[PDB]
């Protein structure tokens, strides 16, 4: 008897359509996901890999309610698929956060309801029994962000609005090497599991990317902003530790545990957001030209590929920075 | 002062206090004795010489209110090869008492401290030149110093558990042969050696609970019912770990462990670096098995940093309703 | 058309002349950084390692201005150095920190200047397109403290004087290490690259050293304090966690991600700098002897080099500890 609403959902690091402030009172709130195993390419050397996908894409993609919303989620798991799966939200209270109520084989269909009591952006993801670091660690997380009914506040008592939300999901990968060095291919998703499970007991990645893959945030994708624009940056990751770093920038206000009921931390150069969160940073740009937005173990940056740029019109601010020596003899 | 005997109990349970004080400052008397021993960590029989205070994985916690003395009696029996000792995070002077309670086999030290901060504190070994061998071979514990008006949200209003429970994350760093099978050793001196090479590449070969893997599960899960409120220490002498409550959440979450700082609320998963103890106060609003594990899924499930809970009580439909169920 | 300074900067864990509150309005502060490639001994088994440093040191030196002030850097690159080189100050808004418009070739200098808006201690480092971690791992790499005009508060308005400072910075090497398992040589910075590269694919450092070195802060080189002295630690590290921790100590006051805008962490036993960050932390002994201030991955600290001692002279406190019976 409380008004619906049907979500259309969009690929990271886009978010469907949303208001900050909510309109009414509480609403049940339609989503559908449909799982995808398949093989993707992760790096400019042709790495692939078997990826568990909610939707198509790694990450999976942001879902958006206010708090006291309900959650209506529908899970299809086609024929098409090989294995077995289900999905954990860590903004819902029981049952593994959803993940006993909801396995499904291939053929399959589950629909599950439960209550936003919390405020904050949650990781969802696959947690299937007896095989769940494999799927997560496959691409098969998410996150969903529960505003506040009345929007955001710095924490000091005033209302803040963002201009614009990207999602950035952070993704460790565990890919099987011979003895050259070289990565391997194997014909089904079956066949990778053991080689898998042995590079996951070394607790070293093969690779760290944002978006499914090295480079999936430069060039043509990089993210797009302006100087005087508010912008937030919601990042995830379902298995492991990061730090983020906008080079060049700051974090003028950064919830790093993720939950908008706590003030936020101010001034930020690098922040931390432990496996198994999302965090969130609001920042208003300053200066024009190319950002970095990186993963500060540069190593994990630079070399395994948790690096994404932003690309931002408007007038350099002298006062800000200014060369007053260019590099010469 | 008034004198105190405590009567310490096998973690993850904790032995007989108050939340609020009464009367003024004590000297809270505790005895720990040094046991060397061959455990069993995982279902495939790997063994590993622990060494550990009062003979279990983790310590037994220790429970006072701010500004108590705490009195220690250490006994290193004649049993043990080893040279041994204790350093108190939550102790203000030589190396935490390392630099005074130095015991061989058969040797027996009393150390006294003044409880000044409030929260929970690691308390591990560290002899002179063999510091990490001894703490990542389980010997380590933690230490609650309540605030003698007990436990606040940080906003002037009093909270009050039911049940507190006591979590011991241990690193494990044992040596394989060239066939990748867990070797044995007929003494502890021997495993040195080959355990210092596993130390030096940062990998644990296990990561658990109170001592192996499935230690808090079936029989041992730890019990819970609808509106009940638990306090769930978690302390890591020696690495950094993320608990997460699945199908939960941290209600009240002190993530550094003390508690004249504000805690955070409304939490999924928290963040206690090693060398640190951290404690979480969580409401159950709803019935089932429930999993405690630390959030990197590979360290949980493939190594062993997983729990259980059995929670009693009545479904709420509210909360989460399962609208159709899995099928074609 | 402000009023000018010039500051003569000194080896860490030193700090240069400066003053806590402001004295007058915002003033441009000049600072003159020397890049130097130079081999170094990281070890007491004399390990070398091919250095890129700020002024010959590892880490680089602390510059301190106050907020609104303005950092006005000459960046020099003798042409006796073989690499491209360039900063990026995590303080500074627009050019990836500057990195984009100080990058100087062998023979080359350049002059940059940026407003410190923002209050707290940061880190900066070199950052050449393609070589950026190369660079950071191999110590080109320190810290800048930016102080509010006022001087340090705690949260509550109160206002807060250190009679020290000292500045640690903390480096992870990645050396590279032949079959049997002795370290490598090479004859020019170039050759080390390729063997340094799969070191650091592994995601596993070979040490971790303060000031540049295995005990660099040892015996003679012991930081030094009195009980009753009020001491700020500065602590950086450019590309890896870490979680320090005073060994008989504490943290009265902790900014752990640096910015001291924010309220501080209070009764820290041990504290969490994420990579890419400066932190800081306030105390004041009460207890004479021998420290030790560590990374508490106690295997990074006494194994791999993450260690450092200071020396305490004053009286002992025997309410605060007492040692009741001696080890007999
Ligand atoms: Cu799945
Ligand atoms: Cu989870
Ligand atoms: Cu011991
Ligand atoms: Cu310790
Ligand atoms: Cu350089
Ligand atoms: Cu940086």
């Amino acid at each position: 008897s409380l008004p619906r609403v049907k979500v259309d959902l969009v690929k990271p690091p886009f978010v469907h359509a949303h208001t900050q402030k909510a309109e009414g009172g509480p609403k049940v709130v339609e989503f559908t996901l449909t799982i995808e195993e398949k093989k993707i390419v992760i790096d400019e050397q042709g790495t692939e890999l078997h990826a568990m996908t909610f939707n198509g894409s790694v990450p999976g993609p942001l879902m958006v309610v206010h708090q006291d919303d309900y959650v209506e989620l529908t899970l299809i798991n086609p024929d098409t698929n090989t294995l077995q799966h289900n999905i954990d939200f860590h903004s819902a209270t029981g049952a593994l956060g959803g993940g006993a109520l909801t396995v499904v084989n291939p053929g399959d269909t589950t629909v599950l309801r439960f209550k936003a009591s919390k405020a904050g952006v949650f990781v969802y993801h696959c947690a299937p029994p007896g095989m769940v670091p494999w799927h997560v660690t496959s691409g098969m997380n998410g996150a969903i962000m529960v505003l506040p009914r009345e929007g955001l506040t710095d924490g000091k008592g005033n209302s803040i609005t963002y201009d614009k939300v990207y999602y950035v999901g952070e993704q460790d990968f565990y890919v099987p090497r011979d003895a050259n060095g070289k990565f391997k291919k194997y014909e089904s998703v079956g066949e990778a599991y053991a080689d898998t499970l042995e590079v996951m007991r070394t607790l070293t990645p093969s690779h760290i990317v944002f978006n499914g893959a090295v480079g999936a945030l430069t060039g043509d994708s990089a993210l797009k902003a302006a100087v005087g624009e508010k912008v937030l940056i919601v990042h995830s990751q379902a298995n492991r530790d990061t730090r983020p770093h906008l080079i060049g920038g700051h974090g003028d206000y950064v919830w790093a545990t993720g939950k908008f009921r706590n003030a936020p931390d101010v001034d930020q150069e690098t922040w931390f957001i432990p496996g198994g969160t999302a965090g969130a940073a609001f920042y208003t740009f300053e200066q024009p030209g190319i950002y970095a937005y990186v993963n500060h173990n540069l190593i994990e940056a630079f070399e395994l590929g948790a690096a994404a740029h932003f690309a931002v019109t408007g007038d350099w601010n002298d006062d800000l920075m200014t060369s007053v020596r260019a590099p010469s003899g």
